[PDB]
């Protein structure tokens, strides 16, 4: 597909016309993870799908200062270049979901809806309430290609079978291969927004939907559940046998629920 | 096909062979509400599907005393007769999901799994945390048949369209026509289990999945979110634009999640 680059040096794909969806991928991943996942699903066709590479990931340059504040500013700049003041839908995974929240919180009137998978809500890892990873070993797998990533797959994915390994290689490996680890490490020294507590308390005035796994040792599920009651339009799906690579563990659930979420907005 | 009756005077359907699924319906409904919904939306094929009419509802006789404790007792008798000691899966809607919880608590070693839609957790209506009901008026409906039932459809369902009205007529009205209002009215005076608090604190040691709706004014969602708090195998689906007739508002979602649940257990 055709890769574009904003003047703010954010690499992205843009496909389709109609209401924009801005997809923000997880930490160490890239737009392959989002693009390859959502393009196959029946009802994103009517939308303009915009898959960004975060700074220091994919084909997007690292940025100085290497802080979450600068990431947010750069992504806001980027979105304006791409769609201007047109109203948009947000999708976010992991740190992508943290930034999705920050954007929704700052561009309240321009945001139509937010859908998050395994989102970061507390940036500081030492503060997070996390779950316990496990494996459900469904099938024997004999890896040929990408053998060197197999442990990370096993350490991250919950449901272990051939399709999950194929998905990991297709969606996760590309980002791992491009991530700027030094940039990420520096970012993590200035990772938490000063308004993080506001994100934890805000009652968004549009659909706000979260999918979390019981076995997600990176961001867990508790803190996300706590966002739900006070969010008037807050939805949650929390599932067993599901971890941080929730979109592989529960491929079909994410497709189903993303579609159901678009239905909400369509109404 | 065939309708069955236990020695305990519980009316039921039982379809297929295999691991048993015991389906419990909501208050005032009957086993048409469960049977007609799940049999078509089915990855239920490899299971034995058992759809019970609760006492005083459907074609199951009322009981004395008319208390939830005794409703539970009757149901335990019924299950033991129908499946003995076989391990089983539980489905419960609303009052049926309250009973389901009780059953799983009582038959903890036999219960493989519990799937609940809009479950009663606190029986006492005056103590429940509930949502605000709304309608999403998608189409005009000009009812011809069952016009006298239309108010309660509007009052309960959230998503209002013609399909929702057809489903309501096929799923909810048969139970309405059969319910023993006198039993139910009496049952509602001894509605809490004597052990009710123990249900609110159990950490079930098998998958325990709940679907709830933001706009459910009957049982809400908050108490159910809190159960997921202390359940290590707790799952929850909480959706907007959804009320107490969740199987009608979110028909696809229920079949999807119930299939997923079965897979979880398999
Ligand atoms: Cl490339
Ligand atoms: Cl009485």
């Amino acid at each position: 597909m055709k890769e574009y680059l904003t003047r703010s040096n954010i690499s992205y794909f843009s496909i389709g016309s109609g209401t924009p969806i801005i997809f923000l991928h997880g930490l160490s991943l890239d737009k392959q993870s989002t693009c390859l996942f959502f393009e196959p699903l029946s009802n994103v066709g009517q939308y303009q799908r915009i898959y960004l590479d975060l700074p220091g990931m994919g084909n997007s340059d690292p940025i100085s200062p290497s802080t979450s504040d600068n990431v947010l500013e750069t992504l806001i700049e980027a979105i304006e270049e791409i769609i201007g003041a047109r109203r948009f839908i947000l999708y976010g995974h992991s740190y992508g979901g943290y930034l999705a929240q920050a954007i929704a919180f700052h561009l309240k009137d321009q945001t139509l809806g937010v859908f998050l998978t395994c989102p970061v809500i507390t940036a500081d890892h030492s503060k997070r309430l996390t779950g316990k990873h496990i494996n459900i070993l469904e099938e024997d797998i004999n890896p040929v290609e990408n053998k060197e990533y197999f442990a990370d797959f096993l350490s991250m994915n919950v449901i272990i079978n051939n399709q999950a390994w194929h998905d990991y290689q297709n969606l996760i490996i590309p980002g791992l291969q491009k991530e700027d680890k030094t940039f990420i490490d520096q970012l993590q020294n200035n990772y938490s927004f000063t308004f993080e507590e506001k994100l934890k308390n805000i009652n968004y005035q549009f659909p706000f939907k979260i999918m979390v796994g019981r076995n997600d040792q990176v961001v867990g599920y508790q803190e996300q559940l706590k966002l739900i009651n006070h969010n008037e339009n807050g939805e949650i799906v929390l599932l067993n046998r599901t971890g941080h690579n929730l979109m592989i563990d529960q491929r079909e659930a994410v497709g189903f629920h993303f579609d159901l979420f678009l239905d909400e907005l369509n109404s």
